[PDB]
């Protein structure tokens, strides 16, 4: 992970979007690290059988998912409960439609990764939001805001575990509370679970949906290699379904959409992610903690402007830029003419993103340090 | 042991080119979030041009991510629930499908079987669209019959359409694999007034077996069923093709046209010895003349045989199963498809086993 790697010329979104040769891109959020040998090898096998034609899933791809859950989140689940969606946005848009009718209450808890509030808006639902506390260097959850909202008849919650883009691990006691919340209301939950297997040393992942069998019967657990192995743009997802009744509603509204399974190299890529890759996500998740604290201690020492959130998990950083008192147009501009560095701006995170900026910090040491020199030049 | 002539994609080795495209993709490790190629626009508009002579807008073309969920997303943004669909039995089972599991109406205009051909009944589809259909999912080379509609025939269509002010999506995913005596007219390409009211989908996957890669193209002249369209795509979650669909996809329209040649030949080739075999050695079955694709639709209803007695006698007395014809709906009944999108080895060895079936 240690040596940069070009990605100009490679149709990357994050790095062939803009032609500027000067800018350094930290928005989208993948990694400028090469995916783990075996995924490439294991495309590379498939390519030399050189018949792409339709293709179920492959037999042993319950058993590898089983094993997954088992082995990283102690999750027991059964292979009927796995369903598959080319990305996570489309299961929460296939969620929404499922669980849903039109004109009923979904609630969301920004500042939340914004197609979070799209597919809720964009699908004719009603949104409702309980704003996440900032406390110190974190968040919390509202616990008695929330409440407010589920006494109004919120039908649907969507999960954001781990939270983009603050980078929240919830905790066991947390999760718990939220899922009482859930019981008491009867509200079903959509747990969006993608940054699950990116978290840091000090923190656990726990799905919602392993806490009790009432939270499981009440839950569609998303989860997928994308973020993890650097493989998104190969649009291989995982959702878990315990609820038959549940399941069965989810997978009639992808029928009705033409779903047929995922590509031939998402199946691929995603047997191998699973079963081959344990020793490079081990030092990943070891070398983004390491940057995480870099960033945090570089931007405390040199720019005592910028609050920072310190992330629990996955490669995103969260930075209040309140007190230099900037108009998002101001700091946008001077971001991109004197730092240039290309960042997200957290407005679009809907509240609490007022002033806030995301930098994705899932690249070598080498390029986070001219990324936070640059951060710092810009605000000087 | 069975031999599965049932499948909808051919048994031919991809074009070294897309093999190629795909090998050097590989050579660079990161598998992230993608962009369409740069160039792809001007790739599809001259492919529309060099196959169908049709000329085409770059700010025309959609991706979807298979034909069946453009269909999908065509009923969704063109017609409300409880609206009238109409489709053409025989027909591909998903054009039902498609209609019924998103609560709109089925309408159907049986095409009517005439020699070893099919032909459009216009006084019948006429009385149809008098009722107020608002969307027609055409099939163009149409399976399982393989029917290349001629010009003179979409024309005939498209006045109907126009008159009933019908909104056509033109299923054109055959539309590369088409027989020396025949040419594939693009419905949208006969006129303005009919590109105005016209969904081309269009497809690599089955002229270059890449259907595994998802990659298809949606052509929409009229900007504000265009917008449509891609707000259902939007609200569905939809952003763009996988890495791999649009690596094939670039290299499948720009390096492969001597193959496509190729292709052409051998499976017309394939259709002429089923054509004769069956002829001559099963005089029970009566067999429609593909123009197109790589699909044979088989009659076998001087045999009087239930679907199920039917299909028994091929698993056991043949190591075969087929395509059953039932659901394709009106036309479909006592029917069978095979695939002949293989080597001629292969083929002759079908046919041996259909000849032994129906001894
Ligand atoms: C919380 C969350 N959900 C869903 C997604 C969508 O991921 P994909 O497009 O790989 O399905 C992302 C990607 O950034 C995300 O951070
Ligand atoms: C007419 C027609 N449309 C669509 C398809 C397949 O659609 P998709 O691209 O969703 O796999 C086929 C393949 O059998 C077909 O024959």
């Amino acid at each position: 992970f240690h040596k940069a790697i070009n990605r100009r010329g490679t149709h990357s979104i994050k790095w062939d979007t803009y032609k500027n040769e000067e800018l350094i891109h930290a928005w989208i959020a993948d990694m400028d690290f090469e995916v783990p040998k075996p995924i490439q090898t294991a495309l590379k096998q498939r390519i030399e059988h050189p018949i792409f034609g339709y293709t179920l899933p492959p037999e042993n791809i319950g058993n590898i998912i089983c094993n997954w859950t088992k082995q990283q989140y102690d999750w027991d689940i059964q292979k009927e409960w796995i369903v598959f969606s080319a990305g996570i946005v489309p299961a929460l848009s296939t969620s929404i439609q499922a669980f849903t009718k039109e004109n009923e209450s979904v609630l969301v808890q920004p500042p939340i990764y914004p197609p979070f509030f799209e597919m809720v808006t964009t699908n004719n639902r009603q949104l409702y939001v309980s704003p996440l506390q900032k406390q110190n260097d974190t968040y919390v959850i509202d616990f008695q805001h929330l409440e407010k909202q589920f006494q109004q008849g919120i039908k649907l919650m969507l999960l954001c575990s781990p939270h983009n883009p603050i980078g929240r691990v919830w905790t066991k006691e947390e999760l718990l509370q939220l899922g009482s919340l859930c019981t008491k209301y009867n509200v079903i939950v959509v747990a969006d679970e993608i940054h699950s297997d990116i978290i840091y040393a000090d923190h656990t992942h726990t799905p919602f949906a392993s806490l009790s069998e009432e939270l499981a019967a009440r839950t569609i657990t998303c989860m997928a290699p994308s973020k993890t192995f650097n493989i998104a743009g190969l649009q291989a997802s995982i959702i878990i379904i315990p609820n038959e009744k549940l399941r069965q509603a989810f997978t009639s509204i992808q029928y009705r959409q033409g779903f047929h399974g995922l590509n031939i190299f998402a199946y691929t890529a995603m047997q191998s992610a699973y079963t081959e890759c344990n020793d490079w996500l081990n030092e990943i998740r070891l070398y983004i903690e390491d940057n995480a604290q870099f960033a945090w201690e570089y931007i405390k020492t040199h720019i005592p402007a910028l609050s920072v959130t310190k992330p629990e998990g996955s490669f995103l950083l969260w930075i209040d830029c309140s007190r230099l008192k900037l108009s998002q147009n101001e700091r946008t501009a001077l971001l991109e003419e004197k730092g240039k560095i290309i960042v997200e701006p957290g407005e679009k995170y809907g509240l609490g993103g007022e002033e806030h900026i995301r930098i994705n910090i899932g690249c070598p040491r080498s390029v986070l340090e001219e990324i936070l020199n640059r951060l710092r030049h810009t605000f000087s």
